[PDB]
């Protein structure tokens, strides 16, 4: 789910332009829930602005953003055509995990049927069915079964029971966190309070950005606990905040934003902005990072740039002259991390196959055990974690509930935690004691593709640091890392095969099962391509550890049943032959993905991906892409679209 | 594939006894698949027995046992009436691996056209090309396409070249398994050696059976090197003895057996048996607590509906002598020897292969809780891919219902080697797991003829569960805990019968899944391995592509399958993920999912939000596994027999045949 509002003080916008600002918004941020969508802005057709602050308008619709962009428009009602020199509009885009995606569970929620307060969550509240009871018996009505209503209807029960007739809106907003339980990300706006906007976090992103062509009065806005105090233009009024629930949805128009923190009570009044109980930063970001460029589609991008991503993810990093590693994040514990007895790498889906793609080889260069977890049965089974355990979080966005869990879990019993994240400032990167960014970039494809082989590439390279010490490894090191440097080319030669990988997408989009089968260095690899295949395409995809055939499932595979399997030359490839004969000779017709030079798989297979040939513990990410770019092409020759599976959207940061 | 030798000394017999305990001993292994059979005996019909030893019939045929039994009895020219004080007859059924089923490519292999040495064969010879090239240049043609026969041809190559007229059996045959590579288990027989067997193996489990009214010289056979020496009845010569390649064909006719390890050389010699090797140790004569009816079907169609059936009783005897409800304590006789050092070891590693794995998986969390140690749960094939780090101080469990699966028999090595505490799971008696583990526990489950494991899973499930609460008898704080859990197993084998008790309701389920080609099997914790369990079950049985899905994962991608026409099958019981599992419940349904639940009987809130609902009977939660899974051992079935599969039909062969 997705925030974003547009409040623009003393700077004339019509109607039309503030409505097409917070469309635009819940664009950049449709990846984080696009199962339906809401805005709300004032009404009324007053020409002087001042006498349309006291009526709200709300426009939900189900659908994606665009459905409720079309449902804005062709209205015989609003008229775009009214300048506000002041106004606050809030908008929302929502994953409905539960229930129905139905307007009248979008955001944001209204208070009563006058709409005199409206806020818009990102989170859940663990307690919101008994404030419903309670606000039931004071005599408020709910409409809706979300628990965002019970923030809508309580902060005016906060409103119709202050003290004083003035009370200001943040100690309305006070008084409603402090009888929420669990994380949230709130925005308000109310017609009481014109123009006046609070943003309120715990457990949930939420940064305020800000845009002025006159100088700030601070760089630094101090905490208060209940002129050079609050974050305004000196001279002038012209400004222009963004709320927004990340920094995508607000680089387009300034990259100067104030990232809040736990129980921070923002403000905006006068269109002074002011904390309650920071640092005005710039993003480090830009644009051209989150526009698809010359593709259709995200997807495409993320995977074609790969080449791209796995150099910036050695960047400063990886010296190919003299064969050195520096992973800065972990300079000042690399040295504890060798003390220690076992690695445990915890993570959900597709970054837990990059812990799975890479266990073997961190068991080679550190010689320690090496447990590979699911973050959600690593909670289930309270799994023992000791002191001198060092446990890996690997999170894209360094958000996911289940992770960040695992993370605090293993805190909490003195564990040393690193983070493998790809999001500066992240619960993730935060929380752990050290840890690497693995610089890919914003990835916004909800199936993560760069950000896979860009954590494969960072834990390579952890594992060269943890040997950089044994005479004995220093063959096999100069081995990897020549490796890594004909790595980003021998992407551009997997990806040139893309017209080829099309051609056998033709030959399958029709089924709707297929095996992947592979083991050794590539399980990971047929684990990770079956998730994908499952997840854009919605075919049943499913990865079988070629070793565990004979004991089960070989039994599925008959004449018609697709499979794939992935033969390199590795130590396993007379394993693989193995499994392939007896695929065959159970009349199973394979795709096999191989290397270039094995001549006596590609004579006898008439389907094959000839891949290049690189380190047995590198090949996993050049066996990955085919299967990147079939899940992509099955897709459209299914009418799918591939950045916005159905049932689902990107990152899970609830429950 | 099956071996089966019948040895009588002194015991008289007439040939039709003696052809007929070797079709029964067919009958016995038919189960491990085969696509031919053959036997060898003593030909000729000269009234006294002793001039007929010189002349070896074989009767061989493509086909199923039976077609064998009625080909002996269909021969014109075959007295069955002559009686044998002494005799020696070998039988066999072949899974076809080098050369295609048929009669000259069926066991016994004979040296030469007068069948002077005859051998049977489990397994392969690697080098049988090599070993074909030298015998046909020193002038020895070939009738078949079979590794064996090369076997055959051998043993005759070193009785011609013998060097005193008296060479003994033994020495041959030692000769020729030195020239000899890969796996085999082998019987001979001879005409130069009268009433005399010969049997060795090399990574092929062969066993041999003895029986006798009189007092044996021995329990335990010394090994001689290259009277008292050996086994034999004292005051008298009458005696019997069965070679076999499993014990089935065995236990019917005695309980005492020999387990021969890898390059022994067993021989009976004038009705005297001896090991002799070419490296006091020796092989002890053992007691089998195997009975006959344990490998019968019985009143039930098949054995796969037999095993799932009976399993209140195997669960029974899983626990019988080791769990004490009179006063809560747990005793697993196999571990009383090293309980001490493997309390004082810092890491569980569980190293299996399929169903076997997944009990693994059954049990991880509650032997953490117990154990509050590490439990790693390994696959054998990639635990060897991976080179896993093992050290001193790990303790290795090895769960294998058969014993002689070869991945984890691998890993099994592989930890030795590295100095591991070793422990066994097993189902098999004599089995290469089995003795190769420092110690273990026998999970008397009895045999699993069906194709698919049941109760070995479930009996496997108790074992570590037992295990579990032996390793935390000293905790005070959990005496509460092991309570629950046991009163929870006392109870166990009633909340079986309960389970089975709704197999007309697993039916209806069938029915509604008979036209289905998917269905997603979800769960989490203890459920987890419920799910890939059953996936398993479904896909090797059934055919149809089953997958289990951990329910937290489903938002991380997996949930997109869900739609109106994908069948899910759901697990949420009455433990602490219950919420974690509504959750997900919520989560199949908001995107037209309709799913089948299994879930506790008095569960009412699911019953009535959810259409259909198998509901099981609530236990400890560390338990609730085996309840959970049975309901998808009976569908399965269900399935398979809606669609006409024969489900104590394999399918499931290995490599094609090789034809040369
Ligand atoms: C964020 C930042 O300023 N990065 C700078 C840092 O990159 P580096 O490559 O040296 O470090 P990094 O970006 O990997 O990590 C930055 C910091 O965050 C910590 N960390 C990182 C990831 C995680 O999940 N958890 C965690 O605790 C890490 O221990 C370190 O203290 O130095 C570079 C020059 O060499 C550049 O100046 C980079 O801009
Ligand atoms: C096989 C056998 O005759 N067991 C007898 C033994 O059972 P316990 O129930 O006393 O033995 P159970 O068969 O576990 O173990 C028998 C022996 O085999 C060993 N073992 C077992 C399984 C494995 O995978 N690895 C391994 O090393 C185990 O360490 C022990 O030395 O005593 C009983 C009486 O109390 C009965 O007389 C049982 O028949
Ligand atoms: O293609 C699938 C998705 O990428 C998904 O499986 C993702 O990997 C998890 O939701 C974990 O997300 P993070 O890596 O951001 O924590
Ligand atoms: O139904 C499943 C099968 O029984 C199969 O998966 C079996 O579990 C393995 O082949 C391991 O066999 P063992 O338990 O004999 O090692
Ligand atoms: N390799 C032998 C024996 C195989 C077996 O039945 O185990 C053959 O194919 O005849
Ligand atoms: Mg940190
Ligand atoms: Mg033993």
């Amino acid at each position: 789910c997705g925030i974003f509002a547009y409040l623009n003080y003393h700077v004339p916008r019509t109607r039309r332009e503030i409505l097409e600002t917070l469309i635009k918004g819940l664009q950049r941020l449709e990846y984080r829930g696009y199962d339906s969508a809401g805005v709300g802005f004032d009404g009324g057709n007053d020409k002087d602005w001042e006498a349309n602050a006291c009526k709200i308008q709300l426009i939900k619709k189900k659908g994606k953003v665009k459905a409720l962009d079309e449902e804005v428009h062709k209205q015989q009602d609003m008229d775009l055509d009214i300048e506000f020199d002041v106004h606050l509009g809030i908008a929302h885009t929502r994953w409905a995990t539960h229930g129905e995606p139905s307007p009248v569970n979008s955001h944001p929620q209204r208070s009563d049927k006058n709409n005199e307060f409206i806020v818009i969550h990102n989170g859940i509240i663990t307690n919101y069915k008994d404030l419903k009871k309670f606000l039931e018996s004071k005599g408020y009505d709910f409409e809706s079964e979300t628990d965002t209503e019970t923030i809508a209807k309580l902060v005016k029960y906060m409103y119709d029971n202050r003290e004083s007739q003035d009370t200001s809106f943040t100690t309305l907003v006070e008084r409603v966190i402090q009888q929420l339980e669990g994380a949230f990300a709130l925005v308000f706006k109310s017609v009481h309070f014109p123009g006046q906007a609070v943003g309120t976090r715990r457990g949930s992103p939420l940064l305020i950005g800000v845009r002025s062509e006159h100088k700030l009065s601070t760089d630094h806005i101090p905490i208060l606990y209940r002129s050079t105090t609050c974050l305004f233009p000196v001279e002038e009024k012209a400004v222009e905040y963004y709320f927004a629930s990340d920094a995508s949805a607000v680089i387009e128009h300034t990259n100067r934003v104030i990232f809040l923190e736990d129980d921070d009570v923002a403000a905006v009044v006068d269109g002074r902005l002011s904390i309650h109980r920071r640092a005005v930063q710039t993003l480090q970001m830009e644009l051209q990072q989150i526009m698809k460029g010359n593709f259709s589609s995200f997807m495409q991008k993320e995977i074609f740039e790969q080449p791209e991503s796995v150099v910036n993810t050695m960047r400063g990093r990886v010296n190919f002259d003299d064969y050195t590693v520096n992973l800065g994040g972990l300079k000042d514990h690399i040295k504890e991390i060798q003390r220690c007895r076992r690695l445990i790498l915890i993570a959900c889906g597709t970054s837990y196959h990059a812990g799975v793609a890479t266990r073997q080889v961190l068991e080679e260069l550190t010689e320690l055990p090496v447990m590979v977890e699911l973050a959600s049965d690593f909670l289930d089974r309270n799994t023992p974690v000791f002191r001198d355990d060092v446990c890996f979080f690997l999170s894209q966005s360094g958000e996911t509930a289940d992770t960040l869990m695992g993370l605090r879990y293993c805190k909490e019993r003195g564990a040393l935690t690193v983070g493998i994240t790809n999001t500066v400032g992240s619960s993730i990167s935060r929380e752990t004691d050290c840890g690497v960014h693995i610089n890919a970039g914003p990835e916004i494809g909800v199936a993560s593709t760069k950000a896979y082989t860009s954590q494969f590439v960072s834990l390579v390279m952890f594992a060269l640091m943890m040997c950089d010490d044994r005479i004995s490894m220093q063959e096999r090191r100069k081995e990897i890392m020549l490796g890594l440097k004909r790595l980003p080319d021998l992407i551009k030669e997997v990806l040139s095969m893309d017209d080829e990988i099309q051609k056998l997408a033709t030959e399958l989009y029709h089924q709707k099962s297929v095996l992947i089968m592979g083991r050794g260095y590539h399980y990971a690899t047929c684990l990770e391509g079956a998730l994908k295949i499952k997840e854009i395409t919605y075919m049943h995809s499913e990865g079988i550890l070629a070793g565990e055939l004979k004991h089960g499932p070989l039994a599925l595979v008959d004449k018609l049943m697709p499979v794939i399997m992935i033969i390199m030359r590795d130590h396993t490839y007379a394993k693989c032959q193995n499994a392939l004969q007896q695929v065959v000779a159970r009349q199973g017709r394979p795709v096999v993905i191989c290397d270039k030079e094995d001549t006596e798989t590609i004579k006898n297979t008439k389907r094959t991906i000839k891949v290049p040939h690189s380190v047995d513990c590198l090949q996993g990410i050049l066996s990955v892409i085919p299967l990147q770019l079939l899940a992509f092409h099955l897709a459209v020759l299914r009418g799918y679209d591939v950045d916005f599976p159905r049932n689902l959207a990107k990152s899970v940061t609830v429950e």
